């Protein structure tokens, strides 16, 4: 494989789309490899990592707990609910609504997680309490999936997805139990994360949030490295290509395999 900048390039050439890619030591944030990292991609399905940080920095407060049940309606419900729409009848909890919207892109679960955080502006100020000036939630699933051209309204930027990450996963400012809630999350993904395992060689460690949206729009944020170790996060977002899924994936796969054959750098 081409180094990974020359294969995001080639990602762009051969999708007519924009890719967006940072690489970043997890214990560090040093920064290695960078593409249009200040520029805005749709988050898609990857905002419910932060969604989730958000609700752990609640129950770190004593303001939520993991444990609390809700209850829903049936008319609550939108687009893609596989979790949520089994448990009309009894509700869920809280930490089992956060383990449906990231292992399993449960749109429904993220709406109510979202409504317990203040909203779209709820979780958005939560952003700007931990020095992301830049991310920022506009609406609600599904329609923050809707990734118009030249729209800002649902974006990251590479960079400041990558610290925001970061910033949940190490910096203290979630407690040593949330981290490791929020990283167990990310390891139990089953959208994506076996599918990922069946085509990494031996030894690499992933975690995981992807997304798709219009347009199109497909991210992945993730935790990656040799040796089983959680090295780097690894972000890329795409936008603007008419390429089918399959295609988009593959091109997503194939920046990865330029950083695992190149990943001492
Ligand atoms: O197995 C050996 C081959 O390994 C790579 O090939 C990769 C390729 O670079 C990637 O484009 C493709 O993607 C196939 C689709 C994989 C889907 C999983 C990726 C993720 C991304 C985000 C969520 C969806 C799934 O896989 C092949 C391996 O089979 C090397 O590029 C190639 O030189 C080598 O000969
Ligand atoms: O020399 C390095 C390796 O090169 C190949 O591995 C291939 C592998 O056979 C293929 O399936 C994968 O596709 C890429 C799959 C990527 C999945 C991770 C993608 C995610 C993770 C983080 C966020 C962005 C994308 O490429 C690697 C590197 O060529 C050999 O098969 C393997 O024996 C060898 O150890």
């Amino acid at each position: 494989s081409p180094q990974p900048l020359e294969q995001i390039k080639l990602s762009e050439s051969q999708l007519s789309g924009r890719v967006g890619m940072i690489e970043m030591d997890l214990a560090s944030g040093r920064t290695l490899t960078a593409w249009r990292a200040d520029e805005r991609f749709p988050m898609m399905s990857t905002f419910k990592v932060v969604l989730c940080g958000a609700v752990l920095a609640r129950v770190d407060a004593g303001d939520e707990q993991l444990e609390r049940k809700i209850h829903y309606r049936q008319q609550d419900l939108v687009d893609y609910s596989p979790v949520s729409e089994k448990h009309l009848a009894d509700g869920m909890t809280v930490g089992e609504l956060c383990a449906a919207a990231i292992t399993m892109s449960d749109n429904s679960a993220a709406n109510l997680l979202l409504a317990t955080v203040g909203g779209p502006a709820g979780l958005t100020a939560f952003l700007r309490q931990i020095g992301d000036n830049v991310t920022r939630l506009d609406r609600w699933e599904t329609e923050l999936n809707e990734a118009l051209p030249g729209d800002a309204r649902d974006t990251t930027t590479p960079a400041s997805m990558a610290a925001t990450l970061r910033k949940l996963l190490t910096s203290q400012r979630l407690s040593a139990r949330s981290q490791r809630q929020l990283l167990q999350w990310m390891v139990d993904d089953r959208v994506a994360g076996p599918l990922i395992r069946s085509v990494l060689p031996a030894g690499w460690f992933i975690a995981d949030k992807t997304g798709a949206g219009e347009r199109g729009a497909r991210g992945i944020v993730a935790l990656l490295g040799p040796n089983n170790k959680a090295e780097r996060i690894v972000v890329i977002y795409l936008r603007d290509t008419p390429a089918s899924m399959a295609e988009r994936n593959q091109q997503i796969a194939g920046i990865g395999a330029a950083l695992i054959e190149h990943w001492q750098r």
